[PDB]
């Protein structure tokens, strides 16, 4: 439905690269490359999207996760993005995210960053 | 590593049921059943976890997504949980979550709920 | 310090109006008018800011609260904005916010919206 | 209304101390002492609460801010708590919070922590 609209290469305001395939079943698969933080090269992502969204002009809800471990680095952390895809000439994925680091129990109060990323099809 | 510790059936404070398998590669697969909201029965989830966490007593970072569409209902929304697994006698997964609904652009300011769920191996 | 830079009239991307005075002591006082939601006219706000920020080019941390009760309406809710003031030609206050509604205990999981507002000195 | 219920000394799960007065007009004034982080002794807080909440068993919405500057320390950061007061034998204030640090523009993606604190009248 928005399978075609979501599948592809997206870029956020930080210059990160989100490469995703949307499956007919609601699956999101792909790779993420962050332009910032304790990260290098590509990381696996997986997520889900609403494969039968409302037809009233609403966006398409979706989310995905990256664990920041690959063959190069392990930042002992994971980010989830929660948001919606908005189609059209200037298609966008508007997200908020939560980045949790593994911590000791004494430090768990400072485990989680929150922010917002907007992805577009052009950098 | 925490593959065995994470795999299984978890319950949160709302009485929701999180059934997950942790793969050797960092994958999370399974099903979620919410005790609240516009939800019935099981929904697909997918996520990621740190398969090689720190050995200094830190938790294990992880996250997952549910899109709230199944064969019974479609709530045009997705939730992502971001958190850490803490092993031991009283193992826990401590999370914060973001629930994004598909909205019109005019309503996007009110698209996203935030909360926190704690999962245990016993209800 | 940024007392002069913060004091004044600010506008966000929704067309809301934030009127604030920064005190020498770190106080924020003023009024908020939301262009959206269950709101009309001005609401009291109060908050705090860092009156002696770092001199290394960092922003100035601040926050404020609105309870959505005035002489016209009571939305049984409160929003807090947490963010930083960035000075200069295009001064900005970049925030994330939490909007909590009063709920029953059974509904408390869906009590809190999260979002992000960027304020500028020009609409 | 909940003026009497809110006014007083509260303690969270970290062992922090929140001392507040609720004014008839919806004002919150007081001091905060954090048991964790870059903090020592008391800090000024100000906030707002719904002075005429619903009478249907709903909680009372409120929020407050601390800027982490006092005569002893300056952590160049501010926290806002957004939540609701629930009255009764085991009265509670259930909150989520946003802690923003002043950062450079390049580091603003990692400026804001999110968490949740529950306050009770007994430690």
């Amino acid at each position: 439905r928005d399978q075609a609209g979501i599948t592809g290469t997206w870029y956020n305001q930080l210059g990160s690269t989100f490469i995703v395939t949307a499956g007919a079943d609601g699956a999101l698969t792909g790779t993420y490359e962050s332009a910032v933080g304790n990260a290098e090269s590509r990381y696996v992502l997986t997520g889900r999207y609403d494969s039968a969204p409302a037809t009233d002009g609403s966006g398409t809800a979706l989310g995905w996760t990256v664990a920041w471990k690959n063959n190069y680095r392990n930042a002992h952390s994971a980010t989830t993005w929660s948001g919606q895809y908005v189609g059209g000439a200037e298609a966008r994925i508007n997200t908020q995210w939560l980045l949790t680091s593994g911590t000791t129990e004494a430090n768990a109060w400072k485990s989680t960053l929150v922010g917002h990323d907007t992805f577009t099809k052009v950098k």
